[PDB]
């Protein structure tokens, strides 16, 4: 179908550290050439759930991968669960895995995989802010990069950075949307 | 046939359908388009009159923001004690609304399992708010949050709650602003 | 068809100073009322490749212009190049030009053509960012405006602005979406 994500409750279905410390809220919908994207994170458990700069002043950002294959399936190398991804059904997924989903997949043409002596440009990229708890005041940079990864046909990675000192703050986001240029 | 039942409006026109301070301050221009599970949303703000058509933070410099809310029941109907009139808010038809009243709209009402209502000792997580900018007389110094959450308002099932604010001086300046896109997790 | 668009290449299609200087890729992708536009830029050569605000310092912007007639077809007198601009096709274009794109023309009631004596309204314009070099720390402002353009009957502007002093920064940028309210 025309939805491919995340079931947006809380449970969790990401790794960033460890198994299931996180609920990465990912809506893909395919508007033909385009695809409409919709992201949040929750972290629910391990180092990144609970921000504190006083206590690790380095701790400034991580990365979520989504790797897939010459098929649009999601690669058990993500960062986020496989059984946790699929076509829409209602408010859940649909109860078996997908074969195909080339069409939710970014662009190689407009986003090329990095070979050595190639021009690298930025159109592969996305910045978005979204903000811990809500808080105006506490931005962090959401960077999307399309098609960036080794070892899988496409990617999609998250590189979620702050440059601000965060004390006891919980690393749960507002959410942002973006598009982007679909392969097929 | 011209209804359109994948968008639900405020017509693209100037016509005033909005309260802020008074009836009819103001037109909020927002288009909802159903993409599926998503809803493209696209807003911008005109006060046509009313203490916040002109701002002065010299004259009031505590003025720094205004809601707009948006309030639906089960059937996801605007509710008449939203800041949105109800008279121009349908289904599209041209350039223009549906000749009835629209009954259900669930599908254009925010996901209640992405952004569920509170209840009393809940965990409120920030995924149901999307902040984004928008300018003052399309000028790039005149910069205004504006924070959209959905489904937090008591007394409804569903809601879209426009939070205004600015963090600079404003002397004398038209309240009518540039347009944000935003989406959504569509109810169904 | 459902999307316009340039080609997702590389190739330069656009010219900001000189014939083919850059290549704006500009995708148009038909929601029904709303067009879901992204967009990005790279400057392959010319006075706006390398941005050097020592040697240039009231150098802080520059414009692309789209200008459409009745039936939504680029004029010549276009910043893009109109052999650039079509349906898409895969990852190319109809290789034939198209008659009628009304639907993806920006609403006239939403975004009317200046006229004096009219009230001018601000949400003709949306304002984002992009970032040179995919660099955080270089930002630029791509501001886009509906239907302000004389000789036309429908208009998109692409204005790029910067107020920071940029030094031998290469003009080639990341993607920004956005979206306009469709003239039917």
């Amino acid at each position: 179908k025309l939805t491919l994500w995340t079931t947006p409750d809380t449970s969790p279905n990401c790794r960033i550290d460890q198994d299931k410390d996180s609920k990465l809220t990912l809506v893909l919908t395919k508007c033909g050439s385009q695809i409409l994207a919709n992201v949040s994170l929750i972290v629910v458990a391990g180092r990144y759930k609970i921000i504190n700069n006083n206590t690790n002043p380095a701790l400034k950002g991580f990365t979520i991968k989504l790797l897939f294959d010459k098929n649009g399936v999601l690669m058990e190398s993500s960062n986020l669960g496989k059984s946790y991804w699929n076509f829409r059904n209602q408010n859940s997924i649909m109860s078996t895995a997908y074969e195909k989903a080339i069409g939710f997949m970014p662009n190689l043409v407009a986003y090329p995989k990095p070979t050595t002596g190639s021009k690298k440009y930025a159109r592969d990229i996305v910045y978005g802010n979204i903000y811990l708890g809500g808080k105006p005041h506490q931005p962090v940079t959401i960077k999307t990069t399309f098609n960036q990864e080794t070892g899988c046909e496409y990617s999609i990675t998250f590189d979620f950075s702050w440059a601000k000192t965060y004390v006891n703050v919980e690393f749960e986001t507002t959410s942002f949307t973006f598009s982007y240029i679909a392969q097929e």
